[PDB]
């Protein structure tokens, strides 16, 4: 956390790895397909010596469907328990997270401050410029007037830490000439006695701003779970999501929205809409088979007031299988199957299936 810069570090704390993944997507409304074979390099320097310490990530990126190539540069300074970076950015921010369920996570152009000088609390400034053209308002059943773009994407934040099992989050974010979203947080831990409750609130206030050119946007947000998670491997899940206001939740082309109430497939962010989740998680290594998860989970919503289409309610059930090899040559290979039903009263009805091969090799 604190930066010594005592050793040049950059070539000796160098690391990197090679991911290997091969995706399939399957979709059906009311037919489509996609595969295609990822190979991600991911290099991370050290630090050169000196108070101020700098470094250099890569992110390499091939994909071939069934020709995609792109080298993504970030430098990185070092100073204090500060931390700036310049180049490729994937933020995990309530304003901006990725969208994971891809061969590759986008990469956003900027730069971004975290520091930590004071302890428990964690504060970061961004602006961003570019997505792998403009960053843009994610539209999505027209629940906004078109897709606005912008050249800047403002981010500022802080991150709590009020006791050993609580934390506390503000964040601001802004597309510039289209919204400004503030988010506030409160994750907490109780235990009983060897199993635990865990909790995750999420109030969020959107707004259109400057020209607007998304265009009038008033959404009030809340999302929130409660998870009851057993040592013997299991979770058992709530989830309960409001949409407040004249519109749906905003957030930018490329991301998954930071909502509880978000499924493989919808978001269940129609202005007006509320829903509930259930959801279940199973470890089986603890139980004699380690390396296999199962989750399954329900979303249903209703009180939707979708543009332009009829009907307010809608369902998703998703379930997820996952195994990964724990031994033999293979010991690193995971296997992911990712299937959703969606129903929806406004919007057209998909069933889809993913299915995720990863490897993961480390080259230094």
């Amino acid at each position: 956390l604190y930066f010594q810069g005592l050793e040049e570090g950059f070539l000796e704390d160098s690391r990197a790895s090679l991911a290997l993944r091969n995706f399939y997507m399957n979709r059906d409304f009311r037919k489509s397909e996609e595969w295609a074979q990822g190979f991600l390099f991911d290099y991370r320097s050290g630090y050169t010596e000196g108070t101020l310490g700098v470094g250099l990530d890569l992110l390499g990126k091939l994909g071939v469907r069934l020709d995609y190539a792109r080298l993504d540069a970030t430098a990185k300074l070092r100073l204090s328990r500060s931390e700036l970076k310049v180049g490729g950015l994937v933020p995990k921010l309530p304003t901006i997270q990725p969208n994971y369920g891809r061969l590759f996570p986008q990469v956003f152009q900027g730069a971004l401050l975290t520091s930590g000088e004071l302890s428990g609390l964690s504060l970061n400034l961004g602006r961003l410029t570019e997505v792998s053209s403009d960053l843009a308002l994610f539209n999505r059943n027209r629940r906004f007037a078109g897709a606005a773009q912008a050249d800047r994407f403002d981010l500022a934040g802080l991150d709590y830490r009020i006791a050993p099992d609580w934390t506390g989050s503000y964040h601001y974010g802004e597309l510039e000439q289209v919204y400004a979203q503030h988010f506030l947080g409160l994750k907490g831990r109780i235990g009983i006695a060897a199993d635990s409750l865990e909790s995750d609130l999420r109030l969020a206030l959107s707004r259109d701003t400057g020209g607007a050119r998304g265009g009038r946007i008033d959404n009030r947000s809340f999302s929130g779970s409660l998870t009851y998670r057993l040592r013997n491997g299991q979770a058992f899940g709530l989830g309960y999501q409001r949409m407040s206001g004249d519109h749906g939740f905003p957030y930018l082309e490329g991301t998954d929205p930071y909502l509880v109430n978000f499924g493989q497939y919808n978001d269940f962010a129609e202005a007006g809409e509320s829903s509930w989740q259930l959801r279940y998680d199973c470890d089986f290594a603890p139980l004699g088979v380690p390396g296999l998860s199962l989750m399954t989970r329900y979303f249903s919503g209703h009180g939707a007031k979708p543009k332009g289409a009829d009907g307010s309610r809608e369902w998703e059930r998703d379930s997820d299988l996952r195994y990964v090899l724990q031994g033999g040559a293979l010991k690193g290979l995971g296997l992911v199957w990712r299937n959703a039903t969606y129903r929806s009263a406004f919007s057209r009805d998909i069933d889809e299936n993913r299915l995720y091969l990863t490897y993961e090799l480390p080259l230094f």
